[PDB]
């Protein structure tokens, strides 16, 4: 308790001497409360007009419209201690698994050169504005640095002064650059050195890419078993218990001199106990503190969720396959068993899962594993849609099995080759794309933005034909040479000027491990769509009157965002496709 955060409390006290206040009407019963201080402000999704200028038939559709218009009662939860037998299998399986990443990797810190690089071309760093403007700027200043050294040795000492989290089913926890680097520093490891690929970690997907993930989910389907489960958690961040934030640190184990200690303060300091800053309308600033949940950097929350989440799917794997009987209590021959599971089969079984954070893909030895609830309800990772103690339902098919917000399809090209595509309800493709964040956007820079959606559209969407359609209008409209871009930044192919073909023919035929004929494609027609029910399936406007005169009169629409943009070199992209070809 307050012997690891006064420090923070007492700092943020005194820079507000003239506001601090108990007051007795607050909110909070799950965080500890400590205090209040006088502050006053507020970012809302702003509409595209290049993408939607380009878009006009979903000008009428309302799940299109309404995305750009616009639980914090699940974060002040509790989640109880999981009986001794969890614990225990919890941290036999965490002990294994780290064993197990770090078998081909060397944990070691990153660098202020990295770190610096990183913030000089636009990463999601979730860092703050304030003595400084940007995170660009305070990076080139070596006071910034000063700063960062004195936390620094105070970490070292084991006390924390300046890591305090801003809070903001999602909830995004900023802290100052500083801190950041400090959690950079220590962890950054497990993402740049990528210890939730899927070659190192067998379960995981980091760094596969859109283009990948339904050939993985096919490889696990080709293995022996019962259904494909997959359960989303009910806010999975707010389930995280401090056994689980225990656990993860064991990583530390496999750490060494400065790095071992900085680690093992981040994880004591800023994981294990946490101080937030929160604005309440009744506008102040509320001071709180919790030991448990997720806040950390999106990306080492993203690599700790993996880890966790991999834990909990063995474990409930070891249930259905009855390794142990009761989770109240491991009998000493029952901690072999497991240990011996692990040993004998535990990569296997990582093999059976496709793992994306808190979002998984599990291929079970059996349906055994559907009714094996007793574990995962006292892990306290609880099943989102379904009561506690219902049996799972499974998917019978690959190709239905939801993941990373997609599904997937076999597509057959022309030439007998097979590609397998992601693929979502097209009217959220639509909705998205037609959406920027921030304010200042020039013409020049909306534009650009227009242009990365179509690309990826080209890349990833190309079997659907309105997306096909759109991305090429679009790519028609924007300046032949203006260099796609976004503002927070899996594998981005589509972030490129060059020719989309050919990207296409390296991503899918060179570069895809699953296609053994390398011929190139020579154009976009050899490349299929789904067939037309299946499109109109997946959201396809497709054979409406409204679809029909916005593909014939596309030409109109092009020309009415180029006279926006003005006098520029434009390329005609419709004659790739058949109808356009004359
Ligand atoms: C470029 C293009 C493609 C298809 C169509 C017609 C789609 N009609 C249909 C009927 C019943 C089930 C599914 C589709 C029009 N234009
Ligand atoms: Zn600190
Ligand atoms: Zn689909």
């Amino acid at each position: 308790n307050l012997d690891i955060i006064g420090k923070r409390i007492e700092k943020i006290k005194q820079e507000h001497e003239t506001s601090w206040h108990y007051d007795q009407d607050h909110p909070y019963k799950t965080w500890a409360y400590h205090g209040s201080y006088e502050t006053k402000q507020t970012a809302s999704s702003m509409v595209n007009g290049v993408v939607r200028l380009l878009t006009k038939p979903w000008d009428i559709i309302p799940m299109v419209t309404q995305m750009a218009m616009t639980f914090k009662e699940k974060v002040d939860t509790r989640t109880q201690e999981p009986k001794e037998g969890t614990k225990k299998l919890m941290k036999i399986t965490a002990e294994w698994l780290w064993k197990e990443l770090g078998k081909k990797k060397t944990p070691r810190m990153c660098t202020r050169e990295e770190f610096t690089r990183k913030v000089r071309s636009n990463a999601a760093l979730g860092a703050i504005f304030n003595k400084w403007k940007s995170a660009r700027e305070a990076v080139e200043d070596s006071g910034f640095w000063e700063l960062v050294d004195k936390e620094r040795n105070l970490h070292l000492e084991g006390k924390c002064e300046t890591c305090v989290y801003n809070m903001m089913s999602r909830a995004i926890w900023y802290m100052w650059l500083g801190a950041r680097f400090l959690e950079f520093e220590a962890l950054g490891f497990l993402n740049e050195d990528h210890w939730f690929s899927r070659e190192n970690s067998l379960s995981g997907v980091e760094g596969e890419g859109l283009h990948k993930l339904g050939y993985i989910l096919r490889d696990v389907s080709k293995k022996e078993g019962g259904a494909m489960y997959a359960d989303d958690t009910a806010g999975w961040d707010t389930r995280i218990t401090l056994e689980d934030l225990k656990n993860e640190e064991m990583v530390t184990n496999h750490m060494e001199g400065e790095h071992k200690k900085l680690a093992e303060a981040i994880f004591k300091l800023t994981y294990q106990n946490k101080v937030v800053r929160v604005q309440r309308p009744t506008t102040v600033m509320d001071i709180i503190s919790r030991r448990d949940q997720r806040g950390s950097g999106q990306v080492v929350t993203y690599g700790l969720n993996t880890f966790t989440n991999m834990e909990a799917q063995l474990i409930r794997q070891m249930e259905g396959e009855g390794v142990f009987k009761s989770i109240q209590h491991l009998t000493v021959t029952e901690e072999i068993a497991v240990k011996n599971w692990l040993v004998r089969v535990g990569r296997e079984r990582l093999s059976r899962m496709a793992i994306s954070g808190d979002d998984c893909v599990v291929k079970p030895l059996d349906d055994r594993f559907a009714s094996a609830l007793t574990a995962l309800n006292d892990m306290g990772k609880v099943r989102k849609d379904i009561q506690q103690w219902e049996p799972s339902r499974g998917w019978n098919d690959w190709t239905q099995v939801p993941f990373c917000s997609h599904h997937f399809h076999e597509l057959i090209m022309k030439d007998g080759r097979v590609l397998v595509v992601p693929c979502r309800n097209q009217d959220e493709l639509i909705g998205r794309a037609r959406i920027s964040q921030g304010a200042g956007w020039s013409l020049r820079e909306t534009a650009c933005l227009g242009k990365s959606y179509a690309q990826m559209w080209s890349l990833m969407y190309f079997h659907r034909r309105d997306l096909r359609l759109a991305a090429n209008a679009i790519c028609s409209a924007v300046p032949s040479h203006w260099v796609p871009t976004s503002r927070t930044t899996a594998t981005h192919e589509w972030m490129t000027t060059e020719d989309m073909l050919t990207v296409w023919n390296r991503v899918w035929i060179q570069e895809n491990p699953w296609m053994e004929d390398k011929t190139p494609v020579e154009s976009w027609e050899e490349i299929p769509y789904l067939g037309k029910r299946e499109d109109q399936w997946c959201g396809s406007l497709i054979g409406l009157t409204s679809r029909a005169t916005w593909a014939k009169n596309i030409q109109t629409a092009i020309n009415q965002v180029r006279s926006l943009i003005g006098n520029e070199e434009y390329t005609d992209y419709m004659p790739s496709m058949k109808r356009f070809r004359r």
